[PDB]
Parts: C-alpha cells; sequence; structure tokens
C-alpha cells in the first residue's frame, strides 16, 4: 500500500524529527551539491556576484577615504586611476576577480592599502573560483544520472528453472558504454517478527542472485535475467502463487551498483517489486537474437513474457512432494 | 559464427528498438563525454563559439539602443567605448569570456544594461568553462584506452594441470605502472535450453577462476597464467577436444577490470576465446627468466605454445576413467 | 579506562618515535592536503603572495639593469613601460601572474631577457594555479566530513533473537543522498594473550556481520539494525552479562566505509562501544513507520531500549543448557 | 639471488621484446601521467611555449600580409595595433594565450583573418589548459606516493600460534589519516612444477590471510600483524627451519591496496620477504601501550623481535607429531 522504493529508484522515506541539525553544518560541501539545480545556480551566481559587491564597496571606501571621489583635482594621483563611482568601482572589482583588466581603471603606487586590498580580493578570487568550478562540475559530472539508461524490467516473474523456483527479472544496459564491475543485491522487505517476540517493520534480508560462483558479480552488455533460486535458506521457502495479490507485506529491492566506464564515478540504480508485480508461473521471451553476424536485442520485447506451466503450490511443498 | 566480445574487447550487440528515448536526454552529460573525437572538439568549439556570438550580439543590440553604433557624436559616453561594428561587439565579447579584457573596448558607467550584460555573461563563461574544461580532460583522462597495454592470449589452452583438466590463458600487462586490485571474470557464454523448455539465448555462466584462496584478485607483474580448473560444477565438464570446432556454440569471454596507478580511474579490458581459439592438448611456453639480478619476459613468446599429451575424453569420462 | 576510537570516529594513537621522517618529504601532497584549515589557507596565500614577490624582485632587477628605474630619460624605450617602483614591479608580477594585465606596465620587445621571465613567471603561475587550486578543491571536497551525517547508536545491546544472542546496534543515514556500495566491518579490540604465551596488546578480531548471505554489504536508506549472531566462531561467546562494566578489556569498533553518491569519493565512518555502553538484555524500539503512503522514521527514538527478557547467562552455557 | 619485488615495493621486471609498439600510441594519455618529473615538466613547458610560438608565427605571417610590418605608413588600421616585429607578434601570441590582455597590442576589426586566428588561438589554448593542468594536477596528486608511508616489518616471523605454525609480519601506518577499505593479499612466489611436467618459472599462489571472517580486510590504525596459519592447503605446509637459508627459490610478496582518505585515489603498498628475511622460531614484541588515556606505539620498536622456542619440523610433521 505504501512502497519502499519507487520504480524509477526514488526512496519513500521521510526523516522525520533530525534532532542533530549541526551535524549539518559540519558538511558544508555535501550540502552544497546535494541541492536542486536552481538553488545551484541561485547560490553560484550570488557567491560571485556578492564577492564582487564586497571588493567594490572596499574599493569605494578605498577611494573615498583617499579623496579620489571628489572632483577636486589637484595634482596627487589616485589609488585607483578613473574611478569616480560605486559604478566605477564595481566595474573594477569585476575586473579584478573575473581577471578581466581592461586597464582603464588601474591600481596605481599610491595607495599601499589599495595594494593590500588587490591581494585579498586575488586570494579569496582564486578560492572561489576553486571551490565553486569544481563543485559545479562535480554536480553536473555525478553519476546517479547514469540510471536513468539502466532499465529494469516492469514486472518480476516465479517459474520454473532446473527443477527449482526461481524470482527471476530482466535488467538491460540502454547505451553503449560498460559498466564496470557492475554488481547486484536484492533485498527482500517486509515487516518480521522474531519468534522472541521482536517486530522490525522494515527488515531487509538479503537472497543471494545465483551466479555460479557465488559471488554478485554481472557482465551487463546483454539484457540478462538476473535470477535467485528458491532455496530452504531463501525467505521465498513459503511464498505462495495467492500471496502475490495487492496489499500484502512483501517487497523485492534490486540494487545495481557499478563505476561507469566514461566517468569514472560509482554509480547506483535501483527498483523495486511489490507482490502484485511479482508474476508467478511466467518466464520472460528470449530477445537476443544473431543478425548479420552481429547480436541484435529488441528493447521493445523487454518485458513481454510467457504464461508457461508452474506448480501453484509454495517452494516447501514443491521440494517435499 | 558471430561473436559476442571481439579480440580487442569491442562489444558486438545492435541494441535494437529503444522506446524510452526520452531517458537519453536525463543524462546530458554521460552522452557528451561518450561521444566520439571529432564530435567533442565540435560541440567544444560550437558551444565556446556560440556563447561569443550571443553575447555579441547582445553587445551590438545595446551598442545599437543606445545610439552608439551611429556616429553622430556629441559629448555622451557609450556604454562600451570603441564600438561601432559587430566585429567590434564580437572582439568585445570575446575579449569579456575569455577574460582577455585588451581596453580599447571596456565597460563604461553610462549604461545600467551594459554592467548586467556583463555581470550574465561572466557568470555564463565561468559555468561554460568549467563544465566544458572539466568535460574535455574527463574525456582525454578516461581509462578504457589503458586496456590497449593489457594484452591477452591470442589462444587460450587445455590442458592437464595437477591431475585435472584447466582452461588457461596467459594475461599480460605491458607497462611499468600497476593496475590495483585487478580482478579476473571468465564466463562460457552459449545458447543453454532448461530441462523445462526456457530457452536462454546468450546465456553467461560464471566459471571461478582457480585463485587458491577462491577469490578473483591477481597481481599482474609478470604475463602469468589464468587459468580455471575444469570440476564437476564447471560448465565445461562435458567440453570434448572434437567439439573445438568452428560454428561451435561456445565461447569464453575473460574480463580484466582494475584501477590504473597512475590516473586511478577503474578500468576494464576484455576479450574472447571461441570454440576455435581454444587448442586442446597444448601449454604455454615459460617466458620468464633471470638475468643479470633482473627478471625478464621474452614478451616476442607471448602466445607460443607446446603440444604436450592430455587424453582425448572430456572432464566426465577423465574423472571416471 | 582509555579507548581506541571515539565516539566521533577519532583514533586515541599517539605514534611515538617515529624515526624515519625521511619519507614523509616523499609524498608533499599527502602531507599539504593532510594540513588543517588554517595551515591551508596560509599555504595557499602564501604561495600565491611569494610567487608574486619573487618574480616582482626579478622585474625590479631588470628594469634596474636596464637603467629604467633611474628617470635620467633619453628616447630609449624599457623592458617594461611605467615601471619605477617596487610596488610598480609588484603591481606588474600580480598583473602577470594572476593574468590580470592592466596595460599600463605591459612587456616592450625592447629587453630579450623580460620575455625569458615574462615566459617562466606564466609557467610557473600555470603550475601553481593547477597544483593550488586542484588541492584546495580536494581538500574542500574530501569525504570525511560525510561521516558527520552517518549517525550510529548511543548504546548496543545484547538480545535473544532467534534463539540466539545477538550484538545489536542502529546505524542511521540523516541525509537524501545514499552511500554506495555501503560495508561494515565491527571488530573486537582487546588485550589477548596466545596459549604460546604471545600477548597481543591491542588485538583486533573481525566478528562477521549476521546478513544472510554471509557478506557485509548493506543498503543503507532506513535506519537499520546491525547484528552479530554470538556463535561458537565468536569471540563474545564467552561474554557475561556481568563482564559488561567499565573498566573491562573489550572494544568493539564498527566502521561503516561507503561511496558518497554526490561527490564519489570513498568515505568511512566509525564508531565504538565500550563494556558499558553495551546493554545487556535490552533491544530497540521500532522507529520506521507508515503515515499517508510514505515511511517516516522517528530520529528522536533512535537510541531508546526496551529490557526484554533475555537469559543471564553466557553464550556457552545457553548453547549448552 | 635475484627478487621478483624489492623491499620499497619496485618490481624487477624487464618487458624485453614488446612487438607491439603501435598499441602504446593509442593510450598517449597514460603515457604522458606515466613520465618522469623532469621529462613532464619539460613536456608542459614545450607544449606551452610551442604553442606560443606557432600561433606567434601566425600573427606574424598575418601582419605580414597586410603590410603592417613594413613602416610606410598611410591611414589604413592594422589587424593588431603596434605590432611590428616577430618579439612582438611572440609577445601579442602569449597575451592572447595566457588571456593576460596588455592592450598595447590588441585585435581591430580590419583583417576577418585574425579573428578567425583569435578564435582557434582561444580554443586551442582553453584546450591545452585544460589537458595540461589537469594532467600535472593529476601527476602531483597521484597516490603512488602514500605507500612511502605505510611501512612493513624488515624481517617476517614463523611462530607458533594457537598450536599451528604461522607466518607474520607486521605493517603500520605513519600519519593520521586512514586508509580506507585496506586489503591484504599475500602471494608465495617460486619456480613450481605441476607433476604432468609443467614448469612454471614464476608461480604466484596466494596464501589467504588469517582474519576470523575469511575475508581479506584490515583497519589499519595501530600496527598490526598480519599473519597466515600455515595449514594443509597452504604451500609453506612443507617448509622446513634449515630452507630459510638464501640462494632458495621462496619469496613471499604482501600487497596492502587500499584507498587514501584525504585524496581518494586508490593506493597500493607492497613488500617481499626472500628465504633469509623469514626468522624461524621468533616473534615480534608488543609496542602498542597505553599512556595517560591514549593509546602509544613505539615505532622504534618496529621490527624488533625476540626468540621463543618453536619446534625444527616442518608443518606436516608437526601435524602429525
Ligand atoms: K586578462
Ligand atoms: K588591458
Amino acid at each position: 500500500r505504501a512502497r519502499f522504493v519507487s520504480k524509477k529508484g526514488n526512496c519513500n522515506v521521510a526523516h522525520k524529527n533530525i534532532r542533530e541539525q549541526g551535524r549539518f553544518l559540519q558538511d558544508v560541501f555535501t550540502t552544497l551539491v546535494d541541492l536542486k539545480w536552481p538553488h545551484t545556480l541561485l547560490i553560484f551566481t550570488m557567491s560571485f556576484l556578492c564577492s564582487w559587491l564586497l571588493f567594490a564597496m572596499a574599493w569605494w571606501l578605498i577611494a573615498f577615504a583617499h579623496g579620489d571621489l571628489a572632483p577636486s583635482e589637484g595634482t596627487a594621483e589616485p589609488c585607483v586611476t578613473s574611478i569616480h563611482s560605486f559604478s566605477s568601482a564595481f566595474l573594477f572589482s569585476i575586473e579584478v576577480q573575473v581577471t578581466i583588466g581592461f586597464g582603464g581603471r588601474m591600481v596605481t603606487e599610491e595607495c599601499p592599502l589599495a595594494i593590500l586590498i588587490l591581494i585579498v580580493q586575488n586570494i579569496v578570487g582564486l578560492m572561489i573560483n576553486a571551490i565553486m568550478l569544481g563543485s559545479i562540475f562535480m554536480k553536473t559530472a555525478q553519476a546517479h544520472r547514469r540510471a536513468e539508461t539502466l532499465i529494469f524490467s516492469k514486472h518480476a516473474v516465479i517459474a520454473l528453472r532446473h527443477g527449482r523456483l526461481c524470482f527471476m527479472l530482466r535488467v538491460g544496459d540502454l547505451r553503449k558504454s560498460m559498466i564496470i564491475s557492475a554488481t547486484i543485491h536484492m533485498q527482500v522487505v517486509r515487516k518480521t517478527t522474531s519468534p522472541e517476540g521482536e517486530v522490525v517493520p522494515l527488515h531487509q534480508v538479503d537472497i543471494p542472485m545465483e551466479n555460479g560462483v557465488g559471488g554478485n558479480s554481472i557482465f551487463l552488455v546483454a539484457p540478462l535475467i538476473i535470477y535467485h533460486v528458491i532455496d530452504a535458506n531463501s525467505p521465498l521457502y513459503d511464498l505462495a502463487p495467492s500471496d502475490l495479490h495487492h496489499h500484502q507485506d512483501l517487497e523485492i529491492i534490486v540494487i545495481l551498483e557499478g563505476v561507469v566506464e566514461t566517468t569514472g564515478i560509482t554509480t547506483q540504480a535501483r527498483t523495486s517489486y511489490l507482490a502484485d508485480e511479482i508474476l508467478w508461473g511466467q518466464r520472460f521471451v528470449p530477445i537476443v537474437a544473431e543478425e548479420d553476424g552481429r547480436y541484435s536485442v529488441d528493447y521493445s520485447k523487454f518485458d513481454n513474457t510467457v504464461k508457461v506451466p508452474t506448480p501453484l503450490c509454495t517452494a516447501r511443498q514443491l521440494d517435499e512432494d
């Protein structure tokens, strides 16, 4: 009735009553990267513009204190040439911080405080440039968007494979570039009650993906059927074909995590299957076919299935009779 | 007749009928890095040039609306000095965005809209500089080219080792810099039919690499012979010496993945062995030899083999008689 | 009486009598990033300012040797225009290295040594800019601060689960962004004496986290109870409920390590439980609850426990009677 | 007589007769980062200087073809102002590519080819800046220098632990910052002969590190004794106390690999123990001690050992009698 993970991978958690809000300010960079894109553009533009405005007010105060803003000229040279307005000081601060340097307004050697302001503005401008440009590149380069081209099967099935019952699903990579060291973790999530009376409201029990070697590591080029053999040690060992209705406390989440080959940042796609999205007694259709010396996958047939005859009984009363 | 992976690691897949083309636009950065090099240089040059052209048209419209392009001069100062052509506006836009700042054309404090255009151009120029330079460095620094100096054996062998039959091959690192945490995943890929009637067209079954500890983790300095012991749990357990002809549905792919020590980006080399590239009854020649206090590998003898006597029978009828 | 790891993850080690101090200078970059923030800002500002000062002294010596500082002018052009003070040379060095380029002081083609000084200053400025800006971004982007939003239970418990005794604790993620490929390593740290007489003063024995598949890999969205089953192979197999006093040589440290999804840098949080922070005969309260179609965790109830009846005997004399 | 790995981690391999030298040019970036530091500085300086020289020759040819180098002036404006020498063209090319922009030499709107040269120079300058600065930061930031502060024991021992014989050594971290997800791989390297006659000249057999959970993953804060239990499945199972002489074909290499917490790049330290650097019948001294509420390690006592009584027989004739 309320799913843990959405079909696109969004987690439906609320995080209520976080009391220790002070530790959120101990990692400002994670919160800065973790923002939305309008807030990221706003903080980018605001950081640069307020740095320019602060140093513009500094240059304007220097030109005031030297008496350069007053047009009563004698022969003494200003600290900065041709500054006679706050707009002039703002243009000069932009020219210094962006390192444009038009030269209509340049620092002269008259004011020793102006050289200190120039040094401080250059240092803070280099620091702001580094921390902001690196942050915006890290934001536009993070690999959680690569999960958009990692498709899963819309429905999972439970079918007879090699005399056992297996929970099978299909995961496909949509582009040419591989995902390096891809691993699959499937978790049965439901409310469990311990025999001693302990009730775990959202218990996540790992179901081992049948691989052949035991380790969970796939090579994803063609869309391959990831399946878990319902053994005696599996929490689906008492799952019934009539138990796959809606409003059933059972949800199998799948977490595929790897390294994107192009960027190099570790990505993680995830999906979820409720009890009504699990089709008992069906199996996937083969979509890989050889044509003209290459292999071809028909991604339109990705989630198509066929009703094959399986017994309508649990894996336990299949293992015994 | 049509191989899954090429000998150089290219995958022969087609990806037909990708219907959800809308999610390809949800990760624009992966597609941007994933381009070819002519398209990458074209989009780099085009992004910078069109940003300069757009802001040049903006500066030209400002100089038009102020009346600076008209040479009927009075005494009022322009927004930008010495702009009297679209070529002048283009040179000024290049000077602002690249932050050259020659100063023949500089922003004056007359036009308040010109200061806003300067601020917007500086912000968009910083953003474009970050996203483009970081992308081109990430493109020229990705580690999928490191696989060019990770050579594999041209032929794999099947030979008697320690009383068993073992599928052996040779992988060598061609340069001094190591590959950190290198792991080997070998997969037998063929068409399989389940006993319940399910036909998997391209089934990839992991064969465990014999390592001594079970885990697949190698230390690649000298070219070492990676071998898999054909046990009762191995899908090659019924492989015959006469089954190693061409047009035989059997292909063993090898995936070596690690971290490049110099760059730090996870790389993955891969190769493939068809049924005719597997030499029954042969073994590799030793190429490591000590000279003058160091070890030396003769990389010219990399794929040389020698016909040693092995039985001409399957691993099953070797295990029993 | 003296803990190995603090509750926040700080290690209480001293590193006395490090004799080979020469190898600390073989990785200058690790020491540079490893500094505190005042030292980092000081070395940043000092590197830039001393580079500007060194090249300013170079430009001043060039202007001296050409005779440009002497105001006895004829008609010969200077190497750099309008330099007549060390303050002028300093402003020119700042304009060259920061690439501002006002143009009141520009390099002329008269002095061939000035062109060489300009080339050397540009090369060293580009190198210093790269190595300093990348270092400060790597410093502000390192993921050891992400551990501030990875909370652990303040107390751990030992409770009856599924007929066994289990050492349980609770770890929660405080923000939306996941931590990819999170693994948990728990270690019992105490002084051990081998039966042959060998005394290990700080022995760290790995206790396996009960996961279902054996591998230590969690999916941290909701705060989940990490527990280790006290089996016959566990070093807590002889732990008593009366042995959980202070001044007891026993400390269980927990190390959660993963990849931050936003930044991509591997992070590691760690915590510790002394013998008095382990509550025998208690268990955690369920804090996950469904409201309005989503799940919600009450983080104020994070470390609340309830005294449930467990036997007051060791796991050995529970396993037998 | 000739060791595989040096004590500092350098591999003594030669890589003779690399025939496929063409694939070395397919990854130019790995070779560029893989250079020595004098070659890196030389190629950095040479790339920037030759780009400036090439575009300087371009600007000089433009000023020639327009007739600006000829001092026979009329009234027509040059393409670039105040260029009358190749030194002037070189200074202008430096000002354009470094984006200094003094403004004594600025692009005018007279020459349409000069605008194209300016665009091409800006694009190539941005590309060269990205690829060079990122490469030099990646070079100075690579984590193979972090192995200088990961010390190993100078001698390894073989001692009685828990009734078995164990090969023990000591690895210490020299600085405060941890190494995340540190794993240890020990390999016995020697010449082996298969019972079928196959001679492997440098065979590397993995010996499993005794950890408690089986997995090789350490938590390195204090210098801890890494030991491998000589079991029946271990290749040291027939190692004798008299077999630990020099000129004995046996060498145990140790590979510790992890993630540096500060930088985030995966590092790998490695060491080696010949047959004479393995002390039979000795064990390490405890160097961890509690003082004033903290723990302290005496790194001067790092490689000190004590001769404890062990039997002078192999692990096989210890297992039986
Ligand atoms: K400039
Ligand atoms: K200028």
